[PDB]
């Protein structure tokens, strides 16, 4: 009914793929040695400027902004506003790596875990078959909301940690470095794109909507190439440690859906909204986060990690949750 | 009827996605400075190793192998036979820029442009809209034997062209070279894959099938995007200079297709298989070509031009051909 091991056969054809790209990129880079770093570099900097922007645009376009559930975007926001607030409070008195400081890269470390988990790859095959339909447009607004608005905050965030290293200047340096992104144009051309689509009919020049595609198709693909270039140059598959990658699942599968449990509960959602937005906050790390901090160079082994080892986890963790909220 | 102002629009916007991606990566490297020479080269190496023999794969497998035709085959063959011919005779006299040596070199550039045309992305929407459905098998069966042995053969060429800067030493580590290839495997498990897949009716698990397509689905895009990449370091848009233009637009669209039409003769083919045969090596030259210049640093200007400047003029010379073959 609710899980068979049909189901669970989806899910693992959904991750796969994710983990072959990664391992040929790892291979390529450690043992056939076909990329030297600037060149593993170059590769992360194409899948950063072309790949997942047109992926955004791709996503945000094709979403009707009149049809979204004003609850899901608030509960989203909220559980986003949480986690900032949690992350900030805790990082006031314990600190990774002994008290150094940084206390902002770290911040945007723990919402690149806790609060953009992959939602549509490995997030449509276990939510649709438990839940239905309802689920599919649940997790198409959430990966749209993320594509609109969290990247771009978080872009915005990796360029203000990138100025800091007399505060009005750094805000308007960041914001310059902002305003040249392709991430955040892609997200304004989306949306307006989207708008006028979804309000006066109008369609996308058929050449247009080839063009994006032909460079847009791969990125994902790409993007687990990228995390395998990378892991090929660390000691170890953890490469943040054992103590750190801990960290990192307990923020991701427990300090994740418990805020967003918060977040529902305060919304006051229900039914299977409810259970698929707390459900969803379980899903995997994600690669598009660990994108953005290789580029800036904010702990990318510590989203490397969490991704490789959340794809793993989050059947486990996501059946779980199911349980605990069946009953 | 056989042309319309419909189908002119179809070979537009067949052609459009691919000059996007040129100006995309052409700006990149020059104006935007995204990515430095070995970056791009590294781009180049994915493309070369990753996305070019998936792509191969793909091609080669969804194909039976019992339903291609002979006379098609041999015509192909016959055309390839006779281009390597003339381009042999005509350097034992006559050497491109001046009086030099490296005469396999030449005929490696030379089989690339005259005999390797772009079939599919190009040649479908003008040939079926002239012809019919027909010309599409003729045009997939022809794209199969690129895939599968010319390119093979012409990777073969380039590494006995490197191993060259006794002679049974030479061919042997050609060869070794070869059989480490990722595109000689990818040929090599296509045919025996298509030969299960249509023999016994063996279906690919779909977690390959994923597999593959994350990582080959933006094959051409990047291709196109690389050959930006390399136009963004060359001093004019004609990097070979306007002779070499000329003769690689000579060799291309009359020595290509005259060669092709005298190999049809001798074959006997009649009619629309004919007719496409004949009228497919007038297409534009294609990418994978450049891409493996590249790689192997030979001649890749003469090719980056000539892929430049043959996606416009392909349109007026097929049109030119379907004319001349009417009456
Ligand atoms: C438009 C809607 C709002 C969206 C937000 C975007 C833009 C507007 C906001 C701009 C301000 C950004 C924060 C600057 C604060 C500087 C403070 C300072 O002064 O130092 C900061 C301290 O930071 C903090 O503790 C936390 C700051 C805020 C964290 C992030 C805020 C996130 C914003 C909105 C919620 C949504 C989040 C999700 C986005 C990602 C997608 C999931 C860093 O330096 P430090 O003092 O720790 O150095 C060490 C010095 N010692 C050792 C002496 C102590
Ligand atoms: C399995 C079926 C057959 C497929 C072919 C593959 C493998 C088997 C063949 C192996 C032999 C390869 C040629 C080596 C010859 C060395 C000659 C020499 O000694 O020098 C060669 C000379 O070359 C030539 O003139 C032409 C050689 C042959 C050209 C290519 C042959 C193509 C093969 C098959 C037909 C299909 C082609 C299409 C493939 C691409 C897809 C469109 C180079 O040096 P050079 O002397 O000019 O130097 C200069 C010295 N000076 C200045 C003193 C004169
Ligand atoms: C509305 C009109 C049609 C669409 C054109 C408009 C915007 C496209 C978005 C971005 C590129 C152009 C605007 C970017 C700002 C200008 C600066 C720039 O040139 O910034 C390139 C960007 C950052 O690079 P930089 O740091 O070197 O900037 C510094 C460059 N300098 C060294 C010269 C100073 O780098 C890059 O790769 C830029 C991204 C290149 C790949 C394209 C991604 C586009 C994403 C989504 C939209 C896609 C399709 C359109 C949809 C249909 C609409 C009807
Ligand atoms: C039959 C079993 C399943 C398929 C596995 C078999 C073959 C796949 C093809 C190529 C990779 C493995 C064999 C390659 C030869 C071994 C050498 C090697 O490791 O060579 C990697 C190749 C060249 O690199 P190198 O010059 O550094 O070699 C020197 C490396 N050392 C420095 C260590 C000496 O580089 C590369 O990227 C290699 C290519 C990596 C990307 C994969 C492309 C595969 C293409 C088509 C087949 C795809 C899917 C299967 C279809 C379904 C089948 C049922």
């Amino acid at each position: 009914m609710g899980i068979s091991w049909l189901d669970i056969y989806h899910v693992v054809s959904a991750t796969v793929p994710l983990y072959v790209s990664m391992t040929l990129g790892f291979l390529s880079a450690r043992h056939l040695k076909l990329f030297s770093p600037e060149q593993c570099a170059g590769i992360n900097k194409f899948v950063a400027k072309f790949s997942i922007p047109l992926l955004s645009f791709q996503i945000i376009s094709e979403n009707n902004p009149f049809k979204m559930s004003p609850k899901l975007i608030l509960s989203d926001i909220l559980q986003k506003f949480l986690v900032v607030v949690v992350l900030a409070m805790v990082l006031r008195f314990w600190h990774p790596t002994g008290g150094r400081g940084g206390k902002l890269g770290w911040v945007i470390t723990g919402l690149s875990i806790s609060v953009l988990p992959n939602t549509l790859i490995l997030g449509m095959p276990i939510l649709s078959a438990i839940y239905g339909d309802e689920a599919a447009s649940i997790l198409e607004q959430i990966v749209v909301l993320q594509s609109l608005i969290w990247y771009t905050i978080l872009l915005f965030l990796f360029e203000l940690n990138a100025a800091r290293a007399g505060t009005m200047k750094i805000l308007l340096k960041a914001w310059r470095k902002l305003i040249i992104n392709p991430n955040t144009y892609a997200t304004l051309i989306g949306i307006i794109w989207a708008t006028l689509h979804f309000r006066l009919g109008w369609n996308l020049p058929e050449m247009i909507d080839k063009s994006i595609h032909l460079l847009s198709d791969g990125g994902l693909g790409m993007a687990m190439f990228s995390l395998g270039l990378f892991m090929a140059s660390q000691s170890s598959i953890i490469a943040c440690g054992t103590k750190m990658a801990i960290i990192t699942m307990l923020l991701k599968f427990v300090l994740g859906p418990a805020l967003m449990i918060a977040s529902a509960y305060c919304i006051r959602l229900k039914s299977t909204l409810f259970k698929v937005a707390i459900l969803q906050a379980a899903l995997p790390q994600g690669v598009v986060p660990f994108v953005f901090a290789k580029e800036y160079n904010l702990h990318p082994e510590i989203i490397s990690t969490g991704v490789i080892f959340g794809m793993l986890i989050a059947l486990p963790t996501t059946l779980a949750y199911y349980f605990l909220l069946d009953l």
